[PDB]
């Protein structure tokens, strides 16, 4: 029935997006209850970003120096606090459109939807993965900072990402909603190594299961392999090592398709050693790793929220 | 700054999604002002779908046989009318969350966002193209019928698609919001030929321009070609013929990159004749055709709504 890179419905997050202006810089903020969250470098000028002393820069700021606009609504700032790399602005009004929510720090390999915003207004939504090296391959222009990443569980929005920087390599870095960067990155305009990225093996396997479910099965052989022998191949091709924890979370997909995980591993080994011979899998000519086993189950079961 | 298949924010559409039940079948409907729109086969049983007489089947239905639920809200149906392949249910309450909207019949090659829904509840959002053969390659399970496709212009939602059927080939067909199918399809469970699909040449070219803008430029040669000579190649590789209308709409991208459209055509010719040599373009190993020139401009300019 088709398989697409699918983002969560963005409505509940759209109603939380605000514009935050501090003197001259304007970023996006996230308005939940009576608190607005945004990147702390909203307080920086251009020159500041080269080597900012955030504690000293914020000391020059008072509540009234922060202007927060929810579309046309004014939020009056009545308190401010720096938490790690995020600034929290207490406002005098609770957001009436605040959804049920939690703040979550995700693991590499997990996926989420990004609501790209500019000047507090939503521009688009897309699905992506936290890379093993804690970067994301987003689509973010100047002014997108403060855009957030999230997952939705039924009624509950779980915020996991706030956007903070573009590395000189064109990939993206940011924090959880407590302001702690993913990976080694700092909010400073200095060159920063992201480190060797790898392909998310358990996600590739999940996507191969999605392919079989949807009719694409040309890559099924009937070799099998062992975990240790497969991991030798995974290492050669810069794939993350597969663990019994990964095999276990693939269990439901293995059960639906009747294809043992180690059998799918042997198919993946042959795809890695021989490529795709100019064929495609679910409309792709590469091995796709930004679908989790949960993502496949959700899209293949029709789970709503 | 990265390039992603990006859907519109789905909030304005989420607030229009309702569940429509007629005796036993439950589909999605679209609630705008005091009218709910949904597929007319909401009135069919399983056996009906093989060869339905929709006029006779609807004659057995009264206003009170239709149950419409907006989350937990009841809409009282006070009128009903069949328009082509859609059923319109007049309800006694205007949707308070009705956005500014228009109904639009799109052209093949144009793109839109789909809000996949089940039982009136949104499941996910993704971007896709109306194929040249008037199918779409969606992700739709049983119960997704009535999900809609749309574009957003600033404040105005333009609805262009309502989902009606899955062809035995696994691709998808549906109507505009006046109930007229795209392509030759009928809402009947019979085998139906979709016809030769082709690749949307102007969109591939737009995406090549996006690649250059974002740093991927290995495919630039300095051959050029002519429209007629390129179209000979386009025909060989089942690409849509390129017209001066297409060249014109690529003008802004040509102006930004300083790369003449016929020069990009020569690059596309070499990519078609020689493939990608195991390299990638914007993270893909295939020539991507579901970005319009407008889509590239929007994502590359940071246009909000
Ligand atoms: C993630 C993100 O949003 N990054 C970002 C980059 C650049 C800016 N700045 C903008 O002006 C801007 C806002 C929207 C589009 O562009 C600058 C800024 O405000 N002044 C920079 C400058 C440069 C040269 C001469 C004068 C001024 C900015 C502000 C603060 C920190 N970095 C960059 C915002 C956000
Ligand atoms: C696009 C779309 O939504 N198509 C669709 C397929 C199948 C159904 N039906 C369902 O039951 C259903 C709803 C959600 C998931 O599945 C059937 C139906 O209601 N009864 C079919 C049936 C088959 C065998 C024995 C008894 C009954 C359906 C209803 C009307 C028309 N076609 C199919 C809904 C929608």
């Amino acid at each position: 029935s088709g398989f697409r890179k699918m983002a969560f419905p963005s409505g509940k997050v759209e109603g939380c997006m605000v514009q935050v202006t501090c003197g001259t810089t304007t970023l996006n903020g996230l308005w939940l209850d009576d608190v607005v969250y945004c990147p702390r470098h909203v307080i920086c000028t251009s020159e500041d970003m080269l080597n900012p002393n955030y504690e000293d820069l914020l000391i020059r700021k008072s509540n009234h120096n922060f202007l927060v606009q929810a579309g046309n609504v004014q939020l009056r700032v009545i308190g401010h606090s720096m938490q790690n790399c995020v600034l929290k602005l207490k406002v005098d009004t609770a957001n009436p459109k605040t959804p049920k929510y939690k703040f979550v720090r995700i693991q590499p390999g997990q996926t989420f939807s990004v609501l790209a915003c500019y000047n507090g207004s939503p521009s688009g939504v897309y699905q992506c993965a936290m890379r093993p090296n804690f970067t994301i391959k987003g689509s973010f222009l100047n002014g997108s900072c403060g855009s957030v990443g999230f997952n939705i569980d039924y009624d509950c929005v779980s915020f996991c990402y706030m956007h903070h920087m573009e590395l000189p390599t064109g990939v993206h870095a940011g924090t959880d909603l407590e302001g702690n960067f993913y990976g080694p990155f700092v909010d400073r305009q200095t060159a920063q190594a992201a480190g060797t990225d790898t392909t998310i093996t358990v996600n590739v396997l999940a996507w191969l299961y999605a392919a079989v479910i949807n009719g694409d099965r040309w890559f099924l052989n009937r070799f099998t392999t062992t975990l240790n022998d497969f991991n030798l191949v995974a290492m050669k091709y810069n794939y993350e090592p597969l663990t019994q924890d990964h095999v276990d979370i693939l269990g439901p997909l293995s059960a639906q398709t009747g294809i043992a995980v180690l059998d799918m591993c042997a198919s993946l080994k042959e795809l890695l050693q021989n490529g795709m011979n100019g064929r495609t899998i679910l409309g792709s000519a590469l091995l796709e790793d930004e679908f989790t086993p949960f993502d496949v189950v959700r899209q293949c079961s029709g789970v709503t929220f």
